[PDB]
Parts: structure tokens; sequence; C-alpha cells
DNA sequence: AATATTATTAACAAAATAATATT
DNA sequence: AATATTATTTTGTTAATAATATT
DNA sequence: AATATTATTAAAAATAATATT
DNA sequence: AATATATT
DNA sequence: AATATTATTAACAAAATAATATT
DNA sequence: AATATTATTTTGTTAATAATATT
């Protein structure tokens, strides 16, 4: 079993590490998406809709690690700019469904063009281990915790990502294209 | 060299993981600390003050993972409640220095008394790996990325924590007391 | 810099681990191949010849860890039994190259029909960590150390072993065949 | 479940790695001992008996990786050389116990002062990783496999070493002495 | 009753100013 | 040469409820 | 919207009594 | 001899 | 005229469980 | 069981003998 000291020490390490990593990720994500007048949760929302079509607001919240209310308010704002299409189904009218307009695909796609990994801070602070291991780091221990907390459906998102990157995009010149 | 697609795959993966961890950690921090009329960043300041004495507001920003402005305004409020004390020095009258008050140490102590690891969801996510490895996980990769983003001086924090848990607090009655 | 004491600690950990893993693997490998009157090193040489064709005795000894003389002597016996064929070039008549006959390919194929993962104790020894990780362990650390001792040319063997086996073997009735 | 393709990939990877690493450690351990008219398993026995004082032949044939026959024979030879001494006990007479003479304690102490980590090639393989992490590698994955093969009693031979080194030995003059 | 929202109310925490202070 | 460290006062994200329409 | 029963309390055809016819 | 309401 | 290594090929010297008998 | 004798080996060690152009 565990002494109280061991529990306390593990929590303070993992508390400060999560906080540090997330803050650097935040700053960089924001610089990138400050053109186009988008908040971080907004971009998250569109991305989810690309990989999952016809999702529920609540489903959205689950993948997008945000509260359901934040998802509702922001997706309404996204229909105002004309980037998303709401819908409803006859069998049950409680749930509301979300799909992506053509301008949305245009935003996401154009935005992919502008990705420059080098600017991002984590990429650079993780490049040492890439050569040592010949491959980019896979934080299995985080992946284990996070799978336990959030379950096995949540962890589908990663798979879908790699599955979409291959056979829905290609590399030309120095950037990625359809 | 790294192909572009490789960089994008590493980026989305690390992004989703840090968001899921910090969101969980944030929630479980706030619930514990709400009774004392203290926000997350105010608690983080008090903690920095106990482990680093006579710091300057920028230094507690650096350790705290918070901007300079939030440090100042929250440290001011904490002088109002009486938990913290301001100070200044002759070498340079520009810097403002910060120390804890006797109330402050009492507040942090009580917070240690009211600690139940089984409530935090990270802790419970981590136990499965403790059985396999006989000790609580050290996310060496994440620690190494953090050094290259934040520097070695910042990291003194972990060392100081560990040291100052051992000496002043003694385990007794399933509790911690001087 | 390190203390002497820490180095003594690392030596003993790694020297006792290595002895355990090789001793145990040795016992099972011997069992599996004994019906064909074959030494561990001999089966090694046959395998090398499958993956790396037209390879010198120095190459055979490099990839299968062994002295030049062990490789040459044993290979002589394996050309007597008719498993392999000796060939010499028209430039640098010093070098003797090896290839593999249809008899030797027959014995290797037939062995592969007798492979059973559960009798192998190191196989069962891993199943705990395959369940948690979701994939078999990759021991990057050990691989680091081996590569920095033997050089990246040596490690080609692994890659080649991977690709060959995925392309030219399919599973029929639960046993692998061409 | 597991396809037999997966199981073959794992076996071959772990076979090659285990073999390479043990072959390196044999090369260096034999030279460190050869001046003292010793072989590897003999040395291993003297060490065992330093840390586990009263033991049976079967015990030292568990902790040192060897058969019972080898333990009895190599120990007898060491009685002749005068390094070890045999005992027996009334409660159960079939057992035979071993202890270390002062000549044996001497050869072990003499040997300690010929320990030069920079010669041995594994240590040199580990140094990059110590530079990156900040400490020497613990290779947990190997430890789990080995524990799942040899049981927890066997693993005690690690803890005992870590303890003795920290108490009985002392570091001065770039060397380790009582 | 329990399920999916929708519509407000607070509050955390920076982004962007002002101005005192070391040669 | 302007800069460095507060200090003052401007913004926007995001989520914790409270009301509401469907099974 | 879908499921339901326990009650309260309520509101199709024959036959039977009284009324006028 | 005729008629005249409760519960997920 | 000088200057060297390089890759085999032939022989000795070990160890290691494997069966194998006895309080 | 837990020893205490015997038998079968398969990794390695060093000797000897050949093959190449390049300063």
């Amino acid at each position: 079993h565990y002494s109280i000291k061991e529990a306390m020490l593990f929590s303070q390490r993992i508390a400060q590490l999560s906080k540090a990593l997330w803050k650097s990720i935040e700053k960089d994500w924001q610089r990138w998406i400050k053109p186009f007048d988008l908040n971080i949760n907004e971009h998250h929302i569109l991305w989810i809709a690309y990989h999952f079509k016809g999702a529920s607001i609540s489903e959205i919240a689950k993948f997008g690690v945000m509260h359901v209310s934040t998802a509702f308010n922001f997706s309404k704002k996204l229909e105002e700019k004309g980037l998303l299409s709401f819908s409803k189904k006859q069998d049950d009218k409680r749930n509301t469904y979300i799909e992506l307009t053509e301008k949305g695909e245009e935003v996401l796609m154009k935005l992919m063009e502008t990705y420059d990994p080098t600017k991002n801070a984590v990429f650079n602070g993780a490049l040492p281990l890439r050569e040592l291991y010949g491959k980019f780091p896979e934080i299995l221990e985080m992946m284990c915790i996070v799978r336990n907390i959030y379950g096995d459906d949540f962890m589908e998102i990663f798979e879908r990502a790699f599955e979409n990157i291959k056979e829905d995009f290609i590399e030309q010149d120095g950037k990625l294209v359809k």
C-alpha cells in the first residue's frame, strides 16, 4: 500500500507538469488561430466535426474536453459566421446534430497550410529525444492514465487522426495538400 | 530529418493528451480549495512562498506558470486578507518582495490536513501502473520536454518540494503533522 | 560526473539481468532445435543466410554474435551436410561468400512449422505488459545500449527481419507458411 | 488476441538483443577476473555468499543462474583453494551450507580495487541516456519480464546489494574501501 | 424521472496601458 | 543609449448554474 | 413521448318501471 | 293499449 | 625498390548440464 | 528431497596459410 507522503509527492509532480505543458501549448495554439477570429475551443469544434460527422453537442463536448454549455454557445456562434450546419432527427428531437459547411472545410484546409512546427515550443523541447529514439516520443504512461480516466471510446480520436492523415492528404513542396 | 506528416501526428497527439490531463487536474484542485475562498493561482502563490522565501513577483510568476499581472493583482488581494506581506529593498526600489504571514502558514497546513488522494481521478488512474512497477510512475519524457521549455532553475521546485516534505512534516495517525 | 558507487550499482543490475534473460532463452531455443542435430549458432547462421544473401564469414559472425573461427568452422560442417554452398568472387579472392541450398531452406521452413509461443517462458513473461500497453514491449533502452555498442550497421538485421517476415509469410491453420 | 506473426516478431527481437548484451558482459567479466584464477560462475558464488551468508547449494543455484550440479562442483573446487567452507545442521542433515573464509573475503576485496567502469563497454553505452535523464537507466520492462520468470525471492538479490554497498563500503582516493 | 439542451450570471486570468526607478 | 519592474486599468474565454422543451 | 395500473369520480344495448299517451 | 389520473 | 594489412583456414583448450548413484 | 558421483559435449581461444594495390 502507499504512505501519504508518496501520494502527496506524486500529485505535486503531475500537477505542475500538466500545468506547464498545457500553458505552452495554449500560447502557441492561440498565436496560430488569432487570424480568422477563432478561439481555441472553436477550432477544436471544427476539427472534431471533420473527423466525426453528425456528432451530438454532448459527443462534441466529450471529445473536445470542454463543458457542454461551452460547446452549445460556440457552435451557435459558428453558425453565425456560416461555418457549420445544425440538424435534427425525427426519431428523437431532443438531440441536436452538427455538420460542417464548405467554408469550414476551406478554413481548416487553408489553416493546415500555415502550420510551421518549428515555432511551437513543445516540438522543439521534444526534438532531443526524437534522434535518440529515432522516432518521435510516445508518452505511453500519460496514454495509460488518460485511457483510464476517459475510457476506450475517447481514445478512438487518435486512431482516426492517423487514419485520416494517411489516404486523405499528401505531401508536396514543403507543405501538405489534399 | 522529420517529415511534415510526422510532426503533425506528434503535435495533435501531445495536444489532446495535455488538454485531457490538465482539465481533470484543474477540476479536482478547485473543489478541494473552494471552502477557503482561494482560487487555483492564489494557492500556487502561497505554496511558492512557503518553498521559496523572499521571492520577487516575477520569480513567482516564473515558478507559478502565470503572467506577471495576475501575480501582482492576486498578491495584492492576499495582502488584504493578511496571508502575505510585501517588502522592498535598497539595492533597487523597483523590485517588490513577498513573504508569508503566520496566518498563511496556518492556511497551507490546514489544506494539507484536508487531503484525500482517492478523490483525485489522476491518482486512481495511476494506481494500475504502480502495481506493475512497484512505484508511482515518473514520466521521464514529459520531465525532459519540460526542462527544455522552462530551464533547470525552474526545476529546483521539485527538489525543494521533496526535501521540505521530508523534514518538517512527520507521518502519524494516517495524517501529517510537524 | 558520477560517483563510483552508482557505477557499481548499475553494473550489478545489468549483469544479473543479462544472465537471466540469456540463460532462459538459451534453454528453450536448444529444446526447439534439438531434433535436427543443430547447435544454436548453426541455426543462427542459417537464418542470417536467409535474410542477408551473399554474405561473408565476417558478416555472418558480426550479425550472429561469434568469432570468425566459430562461423567458418561451423559453416564447413553445414556445407558437408548439404545445407549451404560456398562461393568465391573474381575480385578479392580472399573473401568466401555463403548461400543457402534448397535442403537448408527445407529445414528452416519445417522448423517454423513447429514454433509454439507458449512454451517460451520469456513469451509468457511479457503478456502482463502487452495487456496494459496494448502492444508488445519495445525496450528502447536496451536497444539503445546494443546499438551504441555494435553500431547502426549491425542493427540493420532487425529491420530486415521485420520486413522479410511480414511479406513472405502468411498464417494457415494457425501455423506460418510461405 | 495475438497473431503468431506478432509472437515471432517479438521472439526474434528479444533473442538477438539478449544474446548481444550477454556476449559483451561475458567478454569483460572474464578479463576482470582472469588474473585471479577464477571463472565467471565461481566469482558469482563468492559474491552470493557475501550477501546471503548461510545458504544451500540449491539456493546459490537459484540466485546465480545455474544448475545444482554446477554449484556443488564449483564450490568443492573453491573449498580446495581454501576460499569457502562447508557446514551441516542437525535438524535436517541432507542439506549442505556454505560460508566465506577470510581468503575469499580477500579476493573479493582485492578485486573491488581493480574496478574501472570506463573499460567495460555497457557502461559506455549507457552514458548518453544518463546525460539526458540525469540518472542511470532502470530498464523497468526487463525487470518485469525477469520477475515474471524468476519469482520475487530471486529479486531480493538486488535489494541486498543496494543496501550493503551503501553501508559497508566508503568512497575515497577515487576508489571504494571499507 | 430522466434526457437532451438552451438561455443567462459570475469569475478567472491575461492583454494592453501608466508610471516610478537603476545608472 | 533607452530599459526594467512594477502597478494601474483596459478584455474575452469558458463554465456554473437556472429555465425549457422533448422522450 | 412512452409506459401503466391502482382508484376517484367522473362521465353501449337491453330491460324494466312508471308515466303520460 | 300506447306513450314517455399516475410514474419513469 | 620500398611499404602494410587484410580475410580466411587449421588446431587446441575449455565448460555445463545430463544423466547417475547414495543419507 | 537434497545432495554427492560420474558421463557428454559447443562455444570460443590461439597457430598457419594465402590474397591486393599504393607511396
